[PDB]
């Protein structure tokens, strides 16, 4: 991709812990499967390529990038040690959009359906065993 948007989040590295958990599975089975199929899921699903949106301040803004393609990869590689990290990574895809666009613009408006069907999700996050 362009040298002007950074590389992606980290998804694989051999020195950071991880396990699974059911709490994981639960994200990745029932939370992720759920918002990556909502209508208004698309932007959502990449990293956001400032460069292609013409968006040319965005990585000044935006300095901790999250989108689900990336958790998507972190979850089906075991990337995480808890479902803290995971969570705390959909929290900050959405507050990103919050604070880089105007409440109320579409693209606001597509997040905020998806935390919608997220914190439904994750009230249900089944106790860790
Ligand atoms: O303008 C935008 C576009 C995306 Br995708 C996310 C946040 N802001
Ligand atoms: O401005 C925008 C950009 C995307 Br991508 C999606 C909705 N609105």
């Amino acid at each position: 991709g362009s040298h002007m948007n950074p590389p992606p989040p980290e998804t694989s590295n051999p020195n950071k812990p991880k396990r699974q958990t059911n709490q994981l599975q639960y994200l990745l089975r029932v939370v992720l499967k759920t918002l990556w199929k909502h209508q208004f899921a698309w932007p959502f699903q990449q990293p956001v390529d400032a460069v292609k949106l013409n968006l040319p301040d965005y990585y000044k803004i935006i300095k901790t990038p999250m989108d689900m393609g990336t958790i998507k990869k972190r979850l089906e590689n075991n990337y995480y040690w808890n479902a803290q990290e995971c969570i705390q990574d959909f929290n900050t895809m959405f507050t990103n959009c919050y604070i880089y666009n105007k409440p109320g613009d579409d693209i606001v408006l597509m997040a905020e359906a998806l935390e919608k069907l997220f914190l439904q999700k994750i009230n249900e996050l089944p106790t860790e065993e």
